């Protein structure tokens, strides 16, 4: 996250981070949204490397010992039937992860709380993007969990030839493109949380920024719209 404030430890509990086996340790590469006790939402092109991948809940500091930490294996990957890592732009990048065992919930460690299926959101509604991605284009990954205040730009908008043009879809949430704060790489798969109704819920999931980079005017981040997917969410949760 470009432009973003460190998160406090607590007030993103469902926010994981998402790591792959180098070596004798493990990076970081994606964010993701704890949904239950052994399933997490994140981007499809997140799972796209034949890698070895672990879950991290409770996480805040990727180079130090939080002391509140889970570690857990990833046991099964459902991407989206429809995803194309080709066409990031027909959307679809989704995928659910089944934990090889279930996390404990703590003040650190709770379920990302999905919209009602067909939400939209108002123009400018006010959401957050989280991550521990570059802090500038070009630049390294977050040592801690930052947070970044991203309205929405709805799809009228998002869609015209002077935003992204035909490249957004209706499956998609547009959020920020002030210039100054946005999501980057390593934010890809984490939660857009936007606060509706007083409660805070996760309306997307991270997918996507300019080729000419993060924080660009008039190409906000782009997010795979959660209530798009709910019944395939439930429908994966069931099934597995
Ligand atoms: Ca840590």
């Amino acid at each position: 996250v470009v432009g973003g404030t460190e998160a406090q430890r607590n007030s993103w509990p469902s926010q994981i981070s998402l790591q792959y086996r180098s070596g004798s340790s493990w990076a970081h590469t994606c964010g993701g949204t704890l949904i239950r006790q052994n399933w997490v939402m994140t981007a499809a092109h997140c799972v796209d490397r034949e890698l070895t991948f672990r879950v991290v809940v409770g996480e805040h500091n990727l180079n130090q010992n939080n002391g509140t930490e889970q570690y857990v294996g990833v046991q099964k990957i459902v991407v989206h039937p429809y995803w194309n890592t080709d066409d990031v732009a027909a959307g679809y990048d989704i995928a659910l992860l089944r934990l090889a065992q279930s996390v404990t919930l703590n003040s650190y460690v709770q379920l990302g709380v999905l919209p009602r299926a067909g939400t939209i959101l108002a123009n400018n509604s006010p959401c957050y993007i989280t991550g521990w991605g570059l802090t500038r284009t070009n630049g390294q990954l977050a040592q801690t969990l930052q947070q970044a205040y991203l309205p929405t730009v709805d799809y009228a908008i998002c869609s015209s030839s002077s935003y992204w043009g035909s490249t957004v879809k209706n499956s998609m949430v547009c959020a920020g493109g002030d210039g100054v704060r946005s999501g980057c790489q390593g934010d890809s798969g984490g939660p857009l949380h936007c606060l509706v109704n007083g409660q805070y819920a996760v309306h997307g999931v991270t997918s996507f920024v300019s080729r000419l980079g993060c924080n660009v005017t008039r190409k906000p981040t782009v997010f795979t719209r959660v209530s798009a997917y709910i019944s395939w969410i439930n429908n994966v949760i069931a099934s597995n």
